């Protein structure tokens, strides 16, 4: 019973189109990503040999004394997350991490979890972000890995108990993560040294990332100041952090800005590695990072040439050749770099259907006043195309703008952008202005995300919240101050263990109770939805998205050793029950599959009868069209009276009651055309 | 007779498709270009009075003694031959014409003229050049203008003869062009010295670019060194040039050889203006551009950020940006940048058809090994569709770095690069190697561009001709020698104006025949095509390749005060000819539009007769089907004697001959079943 | 089972094979726009027998040896493809 589920879901996406969402109407392209040649044997030596040869203070000491810039690819997660709504899938990252695991031995790490991966990967795309995580973990082994981690907020969008997030990082070490970017969104303190806690003692690298936001080199703008991040990096290298980050999520860094402030960080510590993550969504990443490796940084951030650009992450390709002979020389082969963004164009044309360059065709410098992220641009478009918003994208970002203002000037990044950005969607979609909303900030109803944030329940902002709008929109909603992980109970992890292995199964793993407290929902409808259709991760993209053509044989090897040779023969007209079938030829022998169709149902509506038990039910003996009621509604009648007449074609009959009563109402109005035996009269 | 041309067209194109050839398979956008608000009155003042005041060399000391980075803007003519095959139109540049000229009044120039516009404003877009050229010199007049001109090349692919050249830059300069931009393509120094000097005696400004292939920064490539510019720069300024350019076509300098070069040029020529010219291909366009600037560049180009990115120049907001506050600051505000780049994502979308991002989503470093320059891509890869080639383009650049190769390392810009482009097709289409199809040189035969530069009718490579080829390829054609230029006679120009005025009409003008003399046949084809279809100029992008929709009230304003109110009511089926009939409200009358189409015909095919006139023509009585036939071909029989027996639905007849003769041929085989008055024998 | 009215429908230009080299053929796609050949005279190797023009490119087919031109195959202005007969010798 394991092909008649993956034909189910086979002949479900012939018949009924695709389960996901679909925010482009395009399909993958015929033409194959082109895998390259790699080497047979062991892979080389890398950064992770000397991780788990000295732990991380010695890795931190051999990235601090390395001669030349490091590179850390983002391409398995920021890069999709910020061009493909995250809707990359583990077949295309498992066909290139052997490439990868050959070829890049000399990287610093790898993005390859965390972020909008956890959600999408259940929610979208039916799969286990553990399963992903540990066949990259098998199929690369050479270079450490690394996760993007929130604050006090794990891989949701709201502040959890400690435990949970204690649990998490204990659970994620234990499945192969090796680097942990821990940061937060407000830059709230304790938050921030919870994550770092958390990320430290489960035995991994603490990478702090500070969010950056403004200018640093405008002194006009005096919020985020240059002492502000200073005091901020003085008290997290206070905490013990390994390596320092700086996240610039929506591309702000100018090559000034990076002068300074790196130039500041390297003379406060001399000794502490340096890390700068930026987008190139105004068109000067690869200028901000020459501008940072040459003030004093040791990784920077890149993606595969086809995956890097518009919302993305530097390209690796030209951050190779603008250090080529220079005494920051990566010393990683050009033709390597060719062969891995030739891949990823191929596999790139297969998700034409979430793609960026649909709408934004090139860079966009207005991100340096609307300040939106890139991963939250294209996650953004999908969640206003799933609302009715779709066309009105534009407007979308002109409230985003009007509700930073109004919000208190927010650091926007992945939960406050969301916060953000349903405080957007909400004020396009009724129409509503800054001063306008705050001047009916007592009266609306704001959503889940906004009101929760004003009481205050993923922490406290910089220079506090807007306490008239705080105020309005909050009656007398319970305000939890001081830090949201240190006021909730602890969620009793083994009682959700028990609840969740009496209703799926009993492999119910300590990843399905935590992907379970993340996301009780997701996880519970996921897991419906797998035990109806399958694993249909061992699919490819064209057969996820699209299902198959008539009469083209395809390969599916679900498991080891047992393959699947399937022809798609001919599908059929629609049954009773408005379902339709399906003919396969599975392993050379005819199958049948019975698809309900979602469309053709609820198209019915006449009028009634005239039911013959009761006497008092006066209907019509032949068809034709009422021409005159003779009767006033609400007296009484004698039989053999005269009531209604009616017409057809040569014929003309007056209708007489059978019994007195009381007319209750004249069922019928003029000249309506009625068929035989349909109500007149109710008496 | 005017509106019917134009309704003759639109019917053409609705019923037949557009007359443009089309790539990429798709319809332009319903969203229209969102042209901004523009202050009423005259524009600022720009760098054209100070032109028009006090000559080419007080704007050479005022762009010289400028205090901070000067801009130029290249989206008019280079972002669109390098994005969308040229195929921009002058309607949505005069619809962002008087923004520009209202809101950047600080740039340089502005090149719109020149390159590729030349030849596909004459071929696939049915404009005049000259016409784009005075209706955006009429819209901006603040601004200089700037044009790029080959050496002896003119606006064509070939080396012509001196009048023409000079006749050229003398009616270009008398319609507005003021900045000549004037290269050659194998660095040829007496045609760039010809050039040159047809540009300054013009009374232009001249723009000596060098083109620029390689690596100055890489000692292991000797063959460009630095010192070989340095010497071209050299013989470039004593020739007495104004403004000294460094054009990299493909996007190959780095910000090291971008620091080298341009400080090597700013300590040996102190006091003239260096202008920098660049591709974004590699993605590190924006920091070879600021290393440019701070290194002592005074211009350097741009593009909108929307019409900037993957083949294009670096973007206008990431420079403006990127240099805010500095010494090097361009104090152009960032909002008209994107109100500027808004207007073009708009019009962009219009042009899905021609557009880059159907194929290529993001920059490529692979550049750094084909070296093909951005417009040559995206104009290669439509000629490459239109002879066949159309999914073999990865082919088609391995073969264009064979072609490199094989003729020599040559500098690819414009008609170099259309020769190795020729041959990398060739080399495509006839499945030949470098060696294997120099193996064949003597047997093969190249095409006319390839044979044409073997020749050396375009000039003389550096370290000449690859001669055991030049000896293969040419066995006995004449090799000009020297420069061709020098040679060639001077073409009689107003035998020309007699030759055109006798066939089209009387408003031939010396533009007509320059026109003529760079294109004949393109020139000839146009005004034919503009005889039958008047000025198809003034429509807008949705109806020139589109056509209208059915029931869409139309407005098209062809002249001043001649408006028109076009619907579109019905279209019929085809006629006896072929032809179908198209119904249009004109104006609010009735017209009538028959259109030929194109592909309902060329099908019939059938058995000949057998005609009755001669008595030795034996013909089927009755149809049916030959059972035995008893005749042997090359005898005579006799009259009444059976030859073949036929049978049909209960019916079998056997023929007689009516008279004697010999048997020519059985015209009939076993078993063909023919119908009647068919014939089976010849005699 | 057999459908009895989808087939017989193929005709277009035979080829040039590779395997004589007097079989000239067209190395690109294109127009026919002259021939310089006269149909049952003799030519050298490397002069010129027929022009072909495509989108932005011209070229003249020259012949690989010597023979006797047995019939001109392609008439004036016939859009053939590449690697179709042109030249029987
Ligand atoms: C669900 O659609 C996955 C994307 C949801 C929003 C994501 S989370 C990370 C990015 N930041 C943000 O605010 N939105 C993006
Ligand atoms: C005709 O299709 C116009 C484009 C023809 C080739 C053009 S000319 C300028 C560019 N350089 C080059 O070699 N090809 C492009």
């Amino acid at each position: 019973n394991r092909a008649q589920k993956l034909l189910h879901y086979l002949g479900h996406v012939m018949v009924n189109g695709p389960t996901t969402p679909i925010p482009v109407k395009a399909s993958p392209s015929p033409t194959d990503p082109v895998v390259p040649a790699v080497p047979i044997g062991p892979p080389p030596a890398g950064f992770r040999d000397i991780l788990l040869r000295e732990g991380p203070e010695g890795f931190a000491r051999a990235v601090r004394n390395h001669p030349g810039l490091l590179l850390m690819d983002t391409t398995f997660r920021d890069a999709h997350q910020s061009l493909l709504a995250t809707r990359v899938r583990t077949h295309d990252l498992k066909k290139i991490a052997p490439y990868v695991a050959h070829n890049f031995s000399k990287l610093f790490s790898m993005e390859n979890w965390g972020g909008a991966t956890f959600d999408v990967a259940m929610r979208f795309l039916y799969e286990c972000p553990w399963r992903r995580l540990q066949e990259l973990r098998e199929l690369i082994p050479n270079i450490p890995f690394q996760m993007l981690l929130r604050g006090a907020n794990a891989v949701g969008y709201t502040n959890y108990p400690d435990n949970v997030v204690f649990k998490f990082c204990e659970v994620a070490k234990e499945n192969g993560m090796d680097v942990f970017r821990v940061f937060d969104s407000l830059n709230y303190l304790p938050n921030m040294l919870l994550g770092m806690e958390a990320a430290g003692s489960a035995g991994g690298v603490v990478e702090a990332a500070i969010s950056y936001t403004g200018d640093v080199a405008d002194p006009s703008r005096t919020k985020y100041s240059l002492q502000y991040y200073m005091g901020l990096a003085e008290e997290l290298v206070r905490a013990g952090t390994h390596i320092l980050c700086i996240k610039d999520m929506a591309g702000l860094l100018k090559p000034t800005a990076c002068t300074m402030l790196v130039s500041s960080l390297r003379d406060r510590f001399p000794d502490l590695p340096l890390h700068i993550h930026t987008h190139d969504t105004s068109g000067a990443g690869v200028a901000a990072m020459l501008a940072c490796a040459q003030a004093g940084a040791d990784v920077v951030d890149v993606a595969a040439d086809s995956m890097s650009g518009m919302t993305s992450q530097p390209s690796m390709g030209a951050l190779v050749a603008c250090t080529r002979g220079t005494p920051l020389d990566t010393e990683v082969p050009m033709e390597r770099v060719f062969d891995y963004s030739e891949y990823w164009e191929g596999a790139r044309g297969l998700y034409a259907a979430f793609d960026c360059t649909a709408t934004m065709k090139s860079g966009n410098s207005d991100v340096y006043e609307n300040e939106i992220p890139g991963g939250q641009y294209t996650n953004l478009h999908f969640q206003a195309h799933s609302m009715g918003l779709g066309s009105k994208f534009k407007e979308v970002k002109k409230a985003y703008v009007e509700a930073n203002q109004m919000l208190g000037d927010l650091i926007k990044v992945t939960p406050s952008s969301k916060i953000v950005g349903d405080l957007a969607q909400f004020m396009v979609q009724n129409g509503l202005s800054r001063a306008e909303a705050e001047a009916q900030a007592e009266e609306l109803s704001f959503p889940r995300s906004v009101v929760e944030f004003l009481q205050g329940y993923i922490g406290v902002p910089h220079g506090g919240f807007p306490e008239p709008f705080r105020s309005k929109v909050l009656k007398d909603l319970p305000r939890v101050e001081g830090r949201p992980g240190a006021s909730l109970p602890p969620l009793d992890l083994q009682a959700l263990e028990k609840e969740l292995v009496d209703r799926h199964g009993e492999e119910v793993t300590p990843e399905d109770v935590l992907s379970a407290a993340m996301y009780p929902d997701v996880f519970a409808h996921f897991k419906d939805f797998t035990a109806t259709f399958g694993p249909l991760d061992s699919l490819n993209t064209r057969l996820f998205l699209q299902g198959p053509k008539i009469a083209e044989e395809f390969e599916v090897e679900l498991e080891r050793g047992k393959t699947l040779h399937i022809k798609a023969l001919a599908v059929s007209d629609l049954n009773r029950a408005g379902q339709r079938q399906v003919f396969f030829e599975l392993n050379g022998q005819l199958r049948s599959i019975l698809v309900k169709d979602t469309q053709a149902m609820k198209e019915m509506h006449f009028h009634p009868k005239a039911l013959k038990d009761v006497k008092g039910q006066i209907g019509a003996p032949m068809p034709g069209k009422v021409i005159d009621i003779k009767v006033v509604a609400g007296a009484k009648v004698a039989k053999g009276q005269p009531l209604c007449v009616l017409s057809a074609m040569k014929m003309e009959t007056v209708v007489t009651s059978p019994m007195e009563g009381t007319v209750r109402k004249v069922h019928v109005t003029k000249d309506m055309t009625l068929e035989g035996d349909d109500l007149i009269l109710e008496i």
